[PDB]
């Protein structure tokens, strides 16, 4: 079957035929930034394997005005082809008047043209405010995973790699960047210019990139030669200094660690005004949101720095993981993304150990654990089809779990061995693709008895959920039962490595596992044991017997006798099992007593995080009695440390993080003093007409405070537009979402639609923010529900944007009622809407909420009332 206008389609599967193999693209693009469109011409050197009468490749909203196939041997320049367009598979078929012949190299060549894109996809238009207040346009690309086909027709699968020779034509007011460095620039008749770029190494289509803009740069050189350059609005070249330092340090590290030089002469990182993802790893031309790449010590904070450091790291890691060695297909996307999410950890701890990213990392896992503890979860490695499924593939599973199980795996195998493991892997696939299994093999092979590692990871990657490992203590024999962990199954088995210490020697007893059930003996009767040291393992431990109580009392006596990640980890599981139903809320709440002794901010903050979480539940629902005693228990306890915090920016990262943490908790809870001081700094800053410097750490706090008066709110929105700091704007906007006036917030949400004052790219994040506040949880839900039509014009489902606009506004619900209006909306979404897996997840989550409450709510009230006495 087929289309468009009559005539039939030679190929009826959404994948492409292996027959016609692409070897090289010649790619010319003539964009116009006034006309706001482009004209283009390409020339693909094919290579048939089996003779055939028709050629098949991808194309999308591309008008093709000339199709030929020249011969190199058959025929002299050059026969014309018949173009068949099948949209519902975003394919076009070429028609030859003469079947081709195996083992022969041809040249398919077409002329095409389109308008510059609307969205955040393909070859699209973006703008930005100068310091003068001028709006300015530029042209940029985003091809992952299925969008190179909207830019130039091609074989848009990650497996069909090729060389790419791009030529860009431009006004003299602009510059052109692309993956490779610029060979030359010729002038043209009318004073037009044409840039020629080094031919790329073999590489997938989704990684091709080109850009026209009038940006400025800071350049530098990695010790191994490469010219790193940070590109941004000319008014912003200052914020690009950190980006440069770190890129440099990082590329240096990577080359050494991976023991593979980065192939290209140059590496550019550019800060795109309008950019949907946080960044795109385009080889030699990595795009970023300004908030991922730009840093301004006046406005950028502890966390900020850490995060931009983080995404720069993550993106440079891609130059190897993904770029050099590309997964064969979007099912094992995780291979690219989990390994990159992981290498984050390594390289930053490596180069910037002061950022102390390690103590953080776990959160990456804790958070995936939250989503993996549902039935609506999935296997890191899964079948993928429609472009939409592919997009759905980009999530916490592929990213975080992937990064976590790898980390676990590195524990079982050790750095030096794991490092070797990857060096090999990379080199064995340089400039090509690799399969899920391919990786395991290259790792597990780093006598004469065998590293069976495969089995282990193979269960991890290919099935849902996360293991719960209950342990029973009877003198010197410990019962081990492994279950699928869920949050209130049958058929899951994990080769889950175990770890554990005892109250005795602080030494790490290891021991694998691969059966539904096993047992182990303890060399000496001991107080307590703690399985999964440092929490380096992707699983949970439940302590039946006095196992739980023993650990908790240990925490109140001499807690330092516990690893600070054990502490952290413990806190985590305790509260999770309370949701599992296996524990009762009082036990967890009781752990939170030792927190007055806890100096590991990691733990101190995690504990606090949960207490904080409960107050917020109570607050949304009207539950005034609990939320107010919780506020009180929070102010009173912790008032020691709360009152120890300086409205400054001194101390280590965690010291700063802790400061902002607490001081927020304080102002959020209305601690008169703090909320007065904050009030002060703002009125000062505002009336000093911006001259006064609020410390970046308390920055959000002050802004969010000053936003309570319509006087301040109106100054901040005014202040927002003029700002040159992506980072400051972020914080202003946040502070804007802390108003209590419906229309005020409503305004924001609408300005997000508009997308002229507040870029649409923020629409999700913003919505999410408002839905959080009790005031706006309704507004938001209303809006999304009402505007799902126009929303879907602006974004794709399932774009991460749409995906999070959905959950962000609903995932926090906890009533039977809300759970229907959602359930119902998801039914409604069921023309073009249905279906996103997030539809399930969202519900599974709202049920878990109602449950957790009806289950554990009464327990909360008494537990608190108890303290009051
Ligand atoms: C895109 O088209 C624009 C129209 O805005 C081009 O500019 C006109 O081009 C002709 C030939 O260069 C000139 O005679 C006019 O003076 C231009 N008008 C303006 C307002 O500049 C522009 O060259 C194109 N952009 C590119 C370089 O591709
Ligand atoms: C297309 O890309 C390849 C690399 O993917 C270019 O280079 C060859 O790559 C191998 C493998 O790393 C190197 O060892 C060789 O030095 C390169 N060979 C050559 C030709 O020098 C290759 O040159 C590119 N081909 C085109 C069409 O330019
Ligand atoms: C191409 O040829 C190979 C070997 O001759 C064969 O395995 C394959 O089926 C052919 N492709 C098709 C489906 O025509
Ligand atoms: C982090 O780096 C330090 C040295 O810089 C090292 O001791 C530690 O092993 C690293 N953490 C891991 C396991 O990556
Ligand atoms: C636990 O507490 C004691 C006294 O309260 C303290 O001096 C001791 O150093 C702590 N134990 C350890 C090993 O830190
Ligand atoms: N690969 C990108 C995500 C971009 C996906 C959408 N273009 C990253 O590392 O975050
Ligand atoms: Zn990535």
């Amino acid at each position: 079957p087929v289309a468009t206008n009559g005539e039939r389609f030679p190929w009826q599967e959404l994948r492409l035929p292996s027959v016609v193999i692409p070897l090289h693209y010649d790619l010319f693009v003539h964009p116009n930034l006034t006309s706001l469109d482009f004209v283009a011409s390409e020339k693909i050197e094919v290579l048939v394997s089996n003779a055939t009468q028709f050629i098949i490749l991808h194309s999308k909203d591309l008008e093709i005005t000339n199709a030929t196939l020249q011969s190199e041997e058959y025929m002299k320049p050059g026969k014309e082809l018949k173009v068949l367009s099948y949209p519902a598979h975003e394919q076009i078929a070429l028609l030859v008047p003469e079947k081709l012949t195996p083992h022969l190299k041809y040249y398919v060549a077409m002329d095409f043209q389109a308008k510059l894109g609307d969205g955040f996809e393909g070859f699209y238009k973006s703008t930005y405010r100068t310091l003068g207040g001028e709006t300015r346009i530029l042209a940029v690309t985003d091809f992952e995973p299925t969008q190179a086909r909207m830019a130039f027709p091609c074989f848009d699968e990650p497996l069909f790699k090729a060389n790419f020779s791009i030529k860009i034509r431009r006004e003299s007011r602009h510059i052109a960047l692309s993956n490779m460095p610029k060979v030359k620039t010729i002038e043209l008749e009318g004073g037009l210019l044409e840039d020629h770029f080094e031919t790329t190494v073999k590489m997938s289509t989704y990684l091709v990139a080109y850009i026209v803009c009038d940006f400025h740069s800071l350049s530098g050189f990695t010790s191994s030669g490469v010219k790193v350059s940070i590109y941004a609005s000319p008014d912003k070249r200052n914020q690009t200094h950190y980006a440069l330092q770190a890129s440099l340090k990082l590329l240096d590290f990577y080359e050494k660690y991976f023991d593979i030089y980065y192939p290209l002469s140059k590496l550019d990182l550019i800060a795109i005004p309008d950019f949907a993802p946080g960044a795109m790893e385009n080889w030699g031309l990595i795009t970023y949101r300004e908030t991922s790449l730009l840093f301004d010590p006046k406005t950028s904070s502890a966390s900020d720095k850490l995060w931009v450091t983080r995404v720069i790291a993550h993106e440079l890691a891609h130059q190897w993981f993904g770029n050099l060695v590309t997964m064969e297909w979007w099912n094992d996307i995780w291979l690219k993304e989990g390994f990159a999410k992981y290498m984050e950890l390594i390289a930053v701890n490596a180069t910037y150990p002061e950022l102390q990213f390690d103590d953080y990392f776990l959160n990456v896992c804790f958070e995936v654990i939250t989503k993996d503890s549902l039935n609506s979860s999935r296997p890191i490695s899964k079948p993928a089809e429609t472009p939409t499924q592919i997009q759905e593939m980009f999530d916490e599973v592929s990213y975080n779990k992937g990064a976590c199980i790898l980390n676990m795996l590195k524990d079982f195998l050790g750095e030096e061995k794991f490092q070797k493991g990857i060096i090999q892997y990379l080199k064995k696939f340089s400039y090509r693709n690799a399969k899920n299994d391919d990786l395991w093999s290259s790792l597990s092979n780093s006598l004469g008895e065998n590293a069976e590692v495969k089995e282990m990871m193979t269960t991890w990657t290919l099935q849902k959920g996360i293991p719960l490992l209950v342990v029973k203590q009877d003198g010197c024999s410990l019962r081990l039962q492994q279950e699928r962990f869920l949050q209130g199954q049958e058929r899951y088995l994990w080769h889950i490595p175990l770890t554990y210490s005892t109250s005795s020697s602080n030494v790490i007893h290891r021991h694998i596992l691969k059966s539904k059930t096993d047992t182990l003996d303890l060399p000496e009767k001991t107080s307590w044991v703690k399985f999964n040291v440092d929490s380096n393992g992707y699983y949970i431990v439940h302590y039946e017997g006095h196992g739980w109580d023993q650990l908790i009392t240990q925490l109140n006596q001499n807690h330092t006798l516990l690893r600070p990640k054990d502490r952290v980890g413990l806190i985590h599981d305790v509260f999770q099992l309370v949701g599992a139903g296996r524990l009762t809320l009082d036990k967890a709440l009781d752990m939170t007593y030792y927190l007055q002794h806890e100096t590991s901010s990691p733990a101190l903050l995690e504990g606090l995080s949960y207490l904080e979480s409960f107050y917020h539940m109570m607050d949304r629902r009207n539950i005034s009695d609990i939320s107010e005693n919780l506020k009180r228990y929070l102010l009173q306890y912790f008032k020691p440390v709360i009152d120890r915090q300086s409205w400054s920016d001194k101390g280590s990262v965690w010291d700063r993080m802790l400061r902002s943490a607490l001081l927020k908790l304080a102002c959020d809870l209305n601690h008169a003093p703090c909320i007065q001081k904050a009030a002060e700094l703002f009125s000062q800053w505002m009336e000093s007409s911006g001259k006064l410097n609020i410390p970046t750490d308390v920055l959000k706090i002050v802004y969010s405070v000053g936003a309570q008066t319509t006087a301040g709110w109106n100054y901040l929105l005014e202040q927002y537009e003029l700002s040159m700091s992506s980072a400051e704007q972020n914080k202003i906007l946040y502070a804007l979402s802390t108003s209590k006036h419906q229309e005020k917030l409503l305004k924001l949400i609408e300005l997000g639609m508009e997308g002229k004052v507040i870029k649409t790219q923020n629409l999700a994040a913003l919505l999410h923010a408002i839905a959080r506040r009790p005031k706006g949880q309704q507004l938001a839900w209303d809006f999304v529900r009402e505007n799902w039509t126009h929303l879907l014009k602006k974004f794709d489902l399932g774009s991460y944007d749409i995906r999070m606009i959905i959950s962000g506004t609903t995932a926090h619900f906890s009533s039977k009622d809300k759970l229907q209006e959602v359930k119902l909306f998801f039914e409604s979404l069921e023309a073009q809407g249905s279906h996103l897996d997030i539809f399930q997840t969202v519900l599974e989550t709202i049920t878990k909420n109602i449950k957790w409450l009806e289950k554990n709510l009464p327990t909360l009230r008494t537990w608190l009332m108890v303290n009051t006495r």
